[PDB]
């Protein structure tokens, strides 16, 4: 007894900077539509598979009881601008700003868990963030962490949407919290500031045209969005600087301003070993290097930066990533607003190897009437 205002004591204690408790009941009001985005194809991949145990808590323990969501808030205003050099810098999501999440809130999850030990018997548990089965952004809501915007994010006044979060799913009877009276209203900024219109509405998505995701598929981005990720190479936040409820915070925890406003012609110098020592740690890192490439190659083009050409010149000659060379093919057709008769006849005179390389070169040799 007392065990709900105990953890609560021992959440902020240990950084946690919001926390809720909802039933074990399952959200069996989502399957209609969760399916729905699987069947019209509104899904990326990285969504967990079966739906079944999406919903049902128990399959995912058994003697669950309760589910107590955490809340750990994150900066989105970089404290410590980086320092101009030669070298323009792009932009990669608040988001992924310092340690990644995943391990910061594991961390947090198993500190809550081993103070829950020594206070009760038997206790069982099951901690979750991201990869977990469940919808991350619904428990928190059942359990008044904050209120789902259109933008689809989870919403609390004191923090904004500038929250990672987190569940443990547990066998603990406990009163449930509340949930929240403040909501959207009529406000729809994020739903006009969406450069993709990828939001439908009712805080649901056609996910393949979010550019976060975009950032984060494999292969070769199309056309459309290559233009629309301006200089974020990692990540969109676009549906939540034009949040009101984001207006005015600043939000507490460390940052290397390097890492999040990265200098794009070095971090295309990186490897899989510089990259790992580097920028390993950070939530962004999950799939390596060459999304990132990619994507500053794209950064580049949408800067115009004639610094890059001799680079880009390079990465096509050596082509070791052809995902990299036809992008930086599209590249110099953006670059390089006026090309001399030198550079027609580079252009003219590569024959690309692949078919998406080929493709881009048609376009470039097309635009520039060859
Ligand atoms: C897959 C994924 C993505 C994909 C798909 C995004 C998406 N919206 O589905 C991509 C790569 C695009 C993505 C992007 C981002 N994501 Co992400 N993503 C996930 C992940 C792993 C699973 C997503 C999921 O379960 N799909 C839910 C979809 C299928 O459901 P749906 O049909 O849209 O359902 C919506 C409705 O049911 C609605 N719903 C619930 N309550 C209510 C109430 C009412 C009345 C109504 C009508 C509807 C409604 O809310 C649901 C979505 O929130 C989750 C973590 C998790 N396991 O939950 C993180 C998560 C949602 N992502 C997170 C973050 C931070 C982001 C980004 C902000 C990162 C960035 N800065 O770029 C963007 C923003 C995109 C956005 N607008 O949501 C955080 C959200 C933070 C927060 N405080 O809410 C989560 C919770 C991860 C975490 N542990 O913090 N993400
Ligand atoms: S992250 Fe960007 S692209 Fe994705 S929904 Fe929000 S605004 Fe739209
Ligand atoms: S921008 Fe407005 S509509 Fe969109 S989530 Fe924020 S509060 Fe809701």
């Amino acid at each position: 007894m007392n065990i709900k205002l105990e953890i609560q004591k021992m959440a902020k204690e240990i950084g946690i900077s919001k926390i809720g408790f909802t039933t074990a009941d399952d959200f069996d009001y989502l399957e209609k539509s969760l399916r729905l985005g699987v069947e019209e194809g509104r899904t990326t991949g990285f969504e967990h598979k079966n739906i079944e145990e999406r919903i049902y808590p128990k399959l995912s323990l058994e003697s669950a009881k309760t589910i107590i969501s955490i809340a750990v808030a994150y900066p989105h205003k970089l404290p410590q601008q980086p320092q101009k050099t030669e070298f323009k810098r792009g932009k990669i999501t608040p988001n992924s700003w310092g340690l990644d999440y995943h391990y910061v809130l594991q961390d947090k999850l198993k500190r809550l868990a081993k103070g829950i030990e020594k206070l009760t018997e038997n206790f069982e548990y099951k901690g979750m963030v991201d990869t977990g089965a469940l919808v991350d952004t619904a428990v928190a809501k059942r359990a008044g962490i904050g209120f789902i915007g259109k933008n689809g994010l989870v919403i609390s006044k004191e923090y904004g949407s500038y929250m990672y979060l987190g569940e443990l799913i547990t066998n603990l009877e406990i009163e449930p919290d509340q949930e929240v009276d403040y909501g959207c209203g009529d406000c729809r900024r994020c739903l006009d500031a969406c450069p993709t219109s990828c939001l439908i509405g009712d805080g649901t998505m056609n996910a393949r045209r979010c550019l976060s995701f975009q950032t984060q598929d494999k292969g070769m981005m199309d056309m459309e969005f290559r233009k629309k990720i301006k200089t974020v190479i990692y990540g969109c936040d676009i549906c939540q600087i034009s949040c009101p409820y984001n207006r005015g915070i600043d939000n507490p925890l460390d940052i290397d301003p390097d890492l999040a406003m990265p200098e794009l012609l070095p971090f295309l110098e990186l490897t899989n070993k510089s990259f790992k020592e580097t920028f390993g740690m950070i939530a962004g890192s999950w799939r390596g290097k060459n999304i990132l490439q990619r994507n500053a190659i794209i950064a580049l083009a949408n800067l115009h930066d004639r610094n890059a050409i001799v680079k880009l010149m390079e990465i096509i000659d050596k082509n070791n990533n052809p995902i990299h060379t036809a992008t930086a093919i599209w590249a110099l057709g953006e670059i390089v607003k006026k090309p001399d008769e030198g550079m027609l006849d580079y252009m003219r005179g590569l024959s690309p190897k692949d078919e998406h390389s080929q493709a881009e070169w048609e376009l470039v040799c097309a635009k520039w009437q060859i």
